[PDB]
């Protein structure tokens, strides 16, 4: 399982995870002051 996030918007981050099996979640929220836009999945 993998994720990759990136700055569609100024302030704004969407992350993409890529689980086994499981289909692509895309998680979008927004970027906080310095906020660094990257993602966790394991």
């Amino acid at each position: 399982c993998t994720c990759e996030c990136h700055s569609p918007s100024d302030g704004v981050c969407e992350c993409t995870y890529d689980p086994d099996g499981k289909p692509p979640i895309t998680k979008t929220f927004r970027l906080h002051k310095d906020q660094p836009c990257t993602c966790t999945c394991g």
